[PDB]
């Protein structure tokens, strides 16, 4: 039972490497191995200092390893010490805030975006006094820095990209070298991605897969005389490191040594290191999903692939006796439940009687199931799969029967009548293959006659069907009540409150029950007749809103409502959508609130019990008759038990299967998947930690050689995330005191765009920071650590100005100041553009194509679009999906003006740019950011300046998480441009004028890209 | 910066030892040292298996290391595995559930009380299949077992006793050896304690301090030819271990080797191993103390020796700028607070203005302060110290003035009038030096004239003085309203509700204000006159109860009431005493509840704000006017920051100072403390963990060579305690199935005294356990781990009886079953005595002299005191203080009977023993159990049978915890017997007839002690 060994470094005969998230050291001479540091969190990189006495360590914390900071380990006394308190953001594909190199004096050089407006701006800083102070090198964003013959060697984006083999986009690693004390030249720019550069003798060694597989190559300090030193075919080499004589690297779980002199490669024999306990315990609530009410006031819930039946207090718990991956569990009978069990082959329907203990599984492979319901009489279930089919499955024979199949999307929204005769569902459809909108009509399946009926027309979005208890009327919701709401900032309107419930009597002649037509004035009777029922449709008298569920009751109707809200939090912070349960009294048409702060709602089969999840994250239950009697469902009294190796294999297979099944090109998917299956599955048994598993799943994901193959979420450690305290200020150690080198502020009147100190009436720039909460900070007291310890609270800060000015203030210590740094960067560029253009050119930056992109675009568009020229900066754009919306605005042509008796001219359209436009982009703009850059040029909006974009345009829409919560992504939607085809993928967008942003440019304090854009526009504006 | 190295074992050239709570391995050949197991919790012992391949490990978990279990470490593959799921109870002086030795076949033998009715019954078991099954050796309680020439060598109580140097009590370590298969002889029984026995060649090596200091000695396998092999004078040697050739041991933080051949001793050079981060972060609420209200709605609170001023939400927090050990903090003015600062020299008063930030400390040493208050005008503070003095301290000059000094106890109950003129306080006193009860009278000090006046007579206990706002009346409480309450089980009565409030008008002629005497009918006026004020006292019309505080308001009086409750939880589980705040309306005399579930209450200076601690442990604040507007006080938004080395130095110093100050014999205390200070203070810097510090503190505590020098509580690890699942059954692996070898039940009708399976109508004895919660248990499925995973919940257990009987039951899996095992043991002894005596002798067992002892003594006394004879078994008695109450009952002489017309004779006294009594005691009975054993003989109650008791009779009453919550105890009260003097201490009590309980007695299943007691009484009962 060997371990997965990774990321080594070497010094003499001593090699250090990672195993089980901890740092180990192996001595080649004695052959002994030892763990030198552990329990710090997940370590992914360790670097010896030049004299090999100390080691710089990068460690990640937070369940998903979303935070990182650095530590120093002293081999002499075994002293461990945290050096950075930045709580740098981290992702599997961009593990930032790390060791960049060591200068000629032996000082540590780090790379970090902690104090920058963008995560891609991983700037270089010399670390002084063990983290007391950080000195910027001003060489621009970089990953590695090497020093040879007195000059600086810079590696840009040279970190490994295991998730994207064959990457050839604009962000590929490149190497630059200094040629004259402050002048730099790009010496290594290959078609593919260069990573892990090191120097031995006078050659730069690095990795790249230009020939089809990862190998070690080398060039001279001029980027010439390319050489190939390896011919690996099993697994890609990774993480080169050197002591100046020999090179170390990891490959497929083993550590190897490359001797440049002999070109000899030798594997290091390390043997079995650690075998932790396989059987683990987990907190059920941390991986819970699919909670549902059962008879007898019992409840069912799924967690980490396991299912349970328990009382509400979680004291009497029964585990469903089925192996890994039960996806859904649903009430089947008095003491019975139906469930979906998944395997490597697909999903299957099963039944379990918790009273008798008899559990049965049917062999009919239903595909990949995303919804399942059971009729009230427990005779059949209804299932929906990714084939876009909705079917019934006889709970006795297991025989499935496809009801219908959509060609647009899954039929996950369905309901079954209490008498088990009708099945109503939303049917996604399109009039034509290339329609921009998918419509959805409710269809009704009559078990008797097996014939489908259209409940509603195909013109909009009808959903959430629900039959009344007597199975005589079909209620549902529609987004048909069109009525626009005005944008309060931009000239725009949108349909915000257009949801309305409708009802269809299943028996012709019978009226809308909510109309209260006197019974004596209605000729009753009539047999069921589902023909032309859409013509009989009638709305219920409820104000339009945004409803998601309708529950018809005897003399009232419950409705799940969602107040209008902003999307920022749900989009970036996973914040759940908040809703309220409303009660509509049919008799008086009076609407009241039943429950609020909801995020989900399940309804008992008999309509007597209601289960909800609230914004507080807890599950509650209450009688629909007396919502005051609410109880809290407890699931953590009983620990979740499982086997790491059983789960890892299950997880590898599912990751592997998802990558195959969701890859945009089906033909390709089959060949790729089969070719890589065993190669990586064979490494799974070497994995002992979730991080190990990650190293294996990601390399397999990279074999698809396509963008967007991500691994997000999951639980890798129990360590709380690192903390960082900020006040939007940069500190410089001057003598024995810290001085505020810079105090950030964007728009003073906006919220959260400035150092909290500004609210006290002074600009802290140039002030000395004497102490925080009575503790002196300075030469002998790390201010970053002090701020970290106060993060999220208000502390007394003593400031000293040049003179006799002294300040004693209670300052809010923020947990982050990225947005303040960003807005300040934006406003600075804005003033600079106005100043250099002499007031003729406007400026706008678009950070991404999501909700932030929309905010920042309009934030400046309303003030910047009416200058003679306009610069649209999309550098560092993180992508999203609103590129098309912003383009639509820039495409407006000013063709007129209103002339008022009083006031000034009003342009028409209001949203039109007045003059010439120019766009700036760089290698850090990507995805939807690629599409914007390509479209800007294609539509002739203006010239495109900068450097080639990221080149990743195969979108993702994840719909499944691993049992531990991990969200994997699969490049499932390949973008195709008219004329260019799929060619943007793995390449990017070339600007009309390429303007590099070299290290010497950063050294001189000049932004050549913005300067060219301003100048080019000034030129164009001459005539 | 070296480390404190401890508890080593040796095998060839390899030595393992503990450092920083982790396990390390050192190779004598290569000189290399390495950490082989870490992050498991706190390891205190590690033993090489015979072949030196596997290592057995004892690790502790739970903040106070109160739980323990064993693991196996396999250096071959680096596999770590838990072997036991007992969660054995552990204390620093009795770290039970450990490795006991290895049999000739190489199988692990463990010692544990996990499945016994007493913690001292650490029975031996051979471990099988890594914990799947445990086979009892049935040799009785033991610590170590060695094997020589086929015969078993047994060490009884042979663990180290660092907290008691020179121990010579009955529980001292002794060694027995097998002479004839199954027959044993005691070979090593010295006046002093023998610890850590090992065998080399044909000699038993061990440690003892018979010559005044710990040294290594040895004897032949016959216990003869005693030899002394060392002459240490610096630190006591500890933890001997051997590989059969050499002996390894720890001393003063270093690891040494003793060569029996050469008799040479060599120190192993290991060097600096590990230095963790010194600056740590702690959760404030976890070490919180003294919480108090300040003006402006601010709060003051002390935690881990630090003090803070903060708003209720804990968003605005200010740390008081003073070094370690702020003991108390009190409102001193508008933005000022007074505090007590403690140092190694004593306690001092200081003042801190949180607005300006100016802090001042006065140099007057106030001694050891236990109470502090400040007058409302902020001119002086009132302080109470362990000198029994109450004094004022000028807040301007710092000049202290002693008001009065009690010669009985501290004056901690005091109050200051609003006009700052009077100080009323409870004054402890005794009429004579040898009085059994300390009375308390209220005394009032007049600042004007500096004279003391008696407010109450000296006949009972008067307390909680409180002046009204106008400083015209003094209110207080007394336990003077004697009215007896009846005991519901025993003929007994006690004063439960005898607390009554009283009031004393400070102006003669003025009537009790609660009497509502009409003003027009009262001749008002008059000047203050405190003479004869006790004569003027008047009660207030509130029913008697149990009051702890009285707060007189304008038209009402608030009263803190404590409902009568049992003491068990408070006595054993630290449970807080629950109280309620009552409101007495003076006008109507109506009493209403203002707040319940309280555990503590603080009132602001202006009587407007109330702060309380509730049973939920949280601190709340509400306006006295609207108790509904209650807010929760948050203190954990901002982490506590401290330095480990600074804290460790402050704690050792305080531990040393407490040991000295409280030792019972002051003469001896000066010499001992000065002699031991440096020696242990020098080991402090070697400590890196709380466990390291404990080893040092305990060794220094043991220098007092007296009983009761303990170290309880404190925070040693962040690991959750070990869990164990129990159903009061003993399991035996028979083939591939576990059979219930025994099902425990005491009194079926009592609560919690039987396996929870009995509630389903069957006795599980003989039944086979098929599975638990669907999981099969047996030959390849450890039932103990399965139960551990279900502890605290109800699980489905399937059982099979011999036949066709099958049971499927939802069983409560308990967290512990010690009490069930105890009562079953007692009831079995009870039946055995009835049977063997043929219904002529009764039986009673007293497990301790605390609340449990009271419960169990009476639980049987009511049924067993009327046989012709009575056996009073005090074996294993844990001590406490009720021995005298039990003797009082046993002393009753039956001298008459009531003869009724109908029914049977009633004996007089009712609580009298009918006949002859005999007592059984052993080496596990001590403290108040020593006192009981001695008294039984002394008073001639009957014969004492068994073995010499523990011998620890110098009591404790701790009143101070270290900054981390640690409760240290100091032998402060030496018990003196008429005729025997102080002699019981460090010796114990000899029985009239000594009856050893040899290993072969346990092997044969015979209890020689109970048999002799039975036979002795049968004989005495002949005539």
């Amino acid at each position: 039972m060997p371990n997965l060994l990774l990321n080594p470094d070497i010094h003499g005969d001593r090699i250090i490497f990672v195993c089980c998230d901890d740092l180990w050291e192996h001595d080649l001479k004695s052959g002994s191995t030892r763990k030198i540091v552990s329990n710090l969190g997940v370590i992914n990189n360790a670097r010896f200092f030049p004299d090999g006495r100390k080691i710089a360590i990068r460690v990640m914390r937070g369940s998903s390893l979303n935070t990182a900071d650095l530590y120093f380990y002293n081999g002499e006394n075994g002293e461990i010490k945290r050096i950075t308190y930045f709580s740098g953001k981290s992702t599997g594909r961009r593990m930032f805030t790390d060791v960049a190199g060591f200068d000629p004096d032996g000082n540590l050089i780090i790379s970090t975006d902690a104090m920058q407006p963008f995560s891609s701006m991983t700037c270089l800083y010399r670390v002084e006094n063990d983290g007391i102070n950080f000195v910027p090198l001003n060489l621009g964003p970089a990953t590695h820095i090497l020093f040879a013959d007195g000059r600086r060697v810079i590696g840009r984006n040279t970190f490994e990209l295991p998730h994207w083999k064959g990457y050839r986009g604009g962000t590929r690693g490149k190497i630059w070298i200094e040629v004259n004390s402050g002048a730099f030249k790009k010496i290594v720019d290959m078609s593919t991605h260069v990573s892990s550069p090191v120097i031995v003798g006078h050659r730069i060694y690095f990795i790249t897969d230009i020939d089809g597989f990862g190998q070690i190559y080398s060039t001279d300090l001029d980027g010439k005389d390319l050489r190939k030193h390896t011919s690996f075919t099993d697994y890609y080499p990774r993480h080169l490191n050197t002591d100046g004589r020999r090179i170390l690297f990891s490959k497929g779980g083993s550590i190897y040594i490359f001797n440049p002199d002999t070109e000899k490669i030798e594997k290091i024999e390390i043997g079995d290191l650690e075998s932790p306990e396989d059987r683990i315990i987990s907190i059920p609530s941390k991986f819970a999903e699919d909670f549902s009410p059962l008879d007898g006031d019992l409840i069912a819930f799924v967690s980490r692939g396991q299912a349970f039946i328990q009382d509400v207090s979680g004291t009497y718990v029964l585990k469903v006796p089925e192996p890994l991956r039960i996806r859904y569990v649903r009430r089947g009978g008095d003491t019975k439940v139906a469930f979906i069990h998944g395997t490597r082959e697909g999903d299957f329907l099963g039944i379990y009687d918790y009273r008798t203990g008899k559990a049965e599984k049917f062999e009919e492979n239903l595909g990949n199931v995303f919804a399942m319901g059971v009729d009230r009489n427990g005779k059949f279930a209804v299932v929906a799969n990714d084939r876009f089919e909705i079917m019934t499955v006889d709970l006795e024979t297991g025989k499935p029967t496809v009801i219908e199949r959509s060609r647009e999307a899954m039929i996950t929204d369905f309901t079954i009548s209490d008498n088990s005769r009708f099945i109503a569902y939303g049917f996604p459809l399109k009039h034509g293959e290339t329609d921009g909108y998918v419509m959805q009509a409710i269809h009704v399946y009559d078990m008797e006659g097996r014939k489908i009926f259209a409940a509603t027309t195909e013109n909009s979005h009808d959903y959430a069907p629900a039959f009344d208890a007597d199975s005589k009327n079909l209620y549902y919701l529609s987004y048909r009540s069109l009525d626009p709401s005005p944008d309060r900032v931009v000239l725009n309107f949108s349909f915000e409150v257009v949801s309305k419930p409708f009802v269809i009597p299943l028996i012709p002649g019978s009226p809308n029950p909510t109309k209260l037509v006197p019974r004596s004035m209605t000729s009753e009777a009539g047999e069921y007749d589902l023909n032309d029922m859409y013509k009989r449709s009638s709305p219920i008298n409820v104000d339009p809103g945004d409803y998601r569920m309708i529950i018809p009751l005897e003399s009232s109707i419950l409705i799940y409502s969602v107040p209008v809200h902003g999307e920022f939090a749900a989009y970036y912070q996973g914040a759940p959508e908040k809703g309220v349960l409303l009660k509509y009294d049919v008799k008086t048409r009076k609407v009241t609130e039943v429950k609020n702060n909801l995020t989900d709602l399940r309804l008992s089969a008999d309509r007597k019990t209601v289960m909800v999840r609230k914004d507080d994250g807890k599950i509650y239950t209450f009688p629909l008759e007396k919502p005051e009697d609410e109880r809290t469902v407890e699931t953590d009294k009983r620990p979740l038990v499982s086997s790491i190796h059983e789960e890892f294999l299950q997880m590898y297979d599912e990751a592997w299967k998802l990558a195959r099944d969701n890859y945009w090109n089906e033909a390709v998917a089959k060949e790729i998947s089969e070719r890589i299956y065993e190669k990586y599955r064979n490494l799974v048994p070497l994995c002992k930690t979730r991080y190990d598993l990650s190293n294996v799943i990601v390399e397999m994901q990279g074999e698809y050689r396509t963008s967007h193959s991500y691994e997000m979420g999951g639980t890798f450690t129990d360590k709380d995330p690192f903390r960082s305290g900020r006040i939007a200020c940069d500190f410089k150690l001057d003598g024995d005191h810290y001085v505020v080198a810079k105090a950030y502020a964007g728009d003073y009147s906006n919220e959260g765009e400035k150092s909290p100190i500004f609210e006290y009436g002074i600009d802290p720039t140039g002030y000395l920071i004497e102490d925080i909460d009575g503790e002196t900070v300075g030469a002998g007291s790390n201010i970053y650590r002090v701020l970290s310890e106060k993060a999220g609270t208000s502390a007394r800060i003593r400031l000293s100005g040049k003179g006799g000015d002294k300040r004693d203030l209670m300052i809010d210590i923020l947990d982050d100041d990225r947005f303040i740094r960003y807005r300040s960067w934006v406003e600075a560029n804005r003033r600079y553009v106005h100043e250099r253009s002499k007031g003729t050119i406007g400026y706008i930056h678009i950070p991404d194509m999501g909700m932030m992109g929309l905010n920042e675009f309009y934030r400046l568009f309303i003030n910047e679009s009416s200058y003679q020229g306009l610069i649209v900066d999309v550098r560092f754009n993180g992508g999203g999906f609103v590129s098309q919306l912003i383009i639509e605005k820039l495409m407006n042509k000013r063709i007129g003006y209103d002339n008022p008796r009083r006031g000034t001219l009003s342009p028409y359209p209001t949203n039109s740019v007045r003059g010439k436009i120019i766009a700036i982009t760089n290698e850090y703009a990507g995805s939807d950011g690629d599409i914007f850059s390509f479209s800007f040029k294609k539509l002739g909006l203006g010239k495109l300046i900068g450097t080639r974009t990221w080149g990743g345009v195969v979108g993702i829409t994840p719909k499944r998480r691993l049992i531990d919560g991990t969200v994997l992504t699969q490049p499932e939607f390949a973008f195709w441009f008219r004329d260019a085809g799929f060619g943007v993928e793995n390449y990017g967008v070339d600007p009309d004028v390429e303007i590099e942003y070299a290290p010497h440019d950063y050294l001189s304090g000049k932004d050549p890209q913005i300067d060219y854009a301003i100048d080019a526009l000034i030129e164009e504006l001459r005539n």
